[PDB]
């Protein structure tokens, strides 16, 4: 029928907000605002609220400051990525190692199944983040979740995606990635396909991917250009070197950024929507690559704006937010849906 779900599609997905009422804060609504790294100490830059006038985003949400926690918002962001054709949630992990995370993550894989959704981890620089507490975590991981309906895998093995993996040394790395390494997962019951952050030129990132032993590579930024691993131009010649290495390219592709309501210093990141046109031209360079498999950054990371997600028209007395403007609250799921039927018709 053209509506099936993709499996080959990983969406970034975050469930880091609160509300009052589910959690006693309105949790990353309300958020601290970024002090300018270039500009001279103290700064005081205050903070945003999360009131329903002035909330963590340039845009607002069509869910209102809804709670990560909320089995009914879980349902309509299940409902969305059924939408968007998008067959894998890419789950933030923080290692929190509090009860409120481990309900919430149950919550996703419960709700997710029910549409036949698959979840994978996205592996945060949580704080003394090393290869030994990693494989400990990988353990845990697939030992709680593992057995899940709507635990992913691919080709038998579960994915995770490593966010600033460039913050560890390839010889840490090789520790548990090569089949020879002193922890490795390889060969045993907690092995996984292990996509890296690709961040910037081929000279450096080539032979860390491969002294690292990761099994891929994704570029997660939104804004085109911001590194060289998000400079669509260079995807071609990406894929050739993972095809060459035996590497999995995951580009990450999104739909604009703006992230100056916290950091309103960094507006040289910003990309403009234009009505579509810009997630359009992303996409179609990530399926022209030739790709096996496509990330979207982001379902709702609301505080870049990079987000998917519904977002309504909003004027309040403290801020105008931005708004998908000529298009409707759901255009970027169902352009998602575009999108994902030509890289399938591609694949
Ligand atoms: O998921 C990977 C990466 C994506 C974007 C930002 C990173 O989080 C940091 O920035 C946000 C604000 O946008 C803060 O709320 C978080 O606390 C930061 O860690 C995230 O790691």
């Amino acid at each position: 029928l053209g509506t099936e779900l993709d499996y080959d599609t990983f969406c970034f997905y975050y469930d880091w907000y609160g509300s009052e009422a589910i959690d006693g804060q309105y949790r990353h609504w309300a958020h601290a605002i970024a002090p300018d790294p270039n500009g001279g100490s103290g700064q005081n830059p205050g903070t945003i609220p999360g009131t329903q006038e002035s909330i963590a985003s340039n845009f607002y949400p069509q869910l209102g400051r809804y709670s990560s926690s909320d089995p009914n918002i879980l349902t309509k962001h299940m409902d969305m990525f059924v939408m968007a054709r998008t067959g894998v949630l890419a789950l933030t992990w923080w290692n929190e190692q509090d009860e409120t995370e481990a309900k919430r993550i149950g919550l996703i894989l419960d709700a997710a199944d029910k549409k036949k959704i698959k979840v994978c981890f996205h592996l945060e620089p949580y704080p003394s983040r090393n290869v030994q507490n990693l494989r400990e975590n990988i353990v845990k991981l697939i030992t709680r979740y593992g057995n899940h309906p709507a635990f992913y895998r691919k080709d038998g093995k579960p994915l995770f995606f490593i966010y600033d993996s460039y913050l560890i040394e390839p010889s840490e790395w090789e520790k548990l990635l090569s089949p020879g390494g002193s922890i490795t997962i390889r060969n045993t019951a907690y092995d996984a396909l292990m996509i890296g952050l690709w961040t910037s030129s081929p000279t450096v990132q080539r032979p860390f991917i491969l002294n690292a032993h990761f099994d891929g590579f994704y570029t997660y930024f939104a804004a085109t250009g911001f590194t060289y691993g998000s400079t669509p131009t260079n995807w071609v010649s990406m894929q050739k070197w993972a095809k060459e290495n035996g590497k999995i390219f995951i580009p990450s592709v999104g739909p604009g950024y703006i992230d100056t309501r916290i950091r309103p210093w960094n507006g040289s990141v910003i990309r403009t929507r234009t009505d579509g046109q810009y997630y359009d031209a992303m996409y179609r360079k990530a399926i022209e690559a030739g790709v096996s498999a496509i990330s979207i950054t982001s379902f709702n990371q609301w505080h870049e704006g990079s987000q998917i997600e519904p977002a309504v028209p909003y004027t309040s007395s403290e801020f105008t937010y931005l708004d998908y403007e000529n298009r409707e609250p759901d255009y970027y799921l169902t352009r998602t849906a575009y999108w994902v039927g030509k890289f399938r018709e591609s694949k």
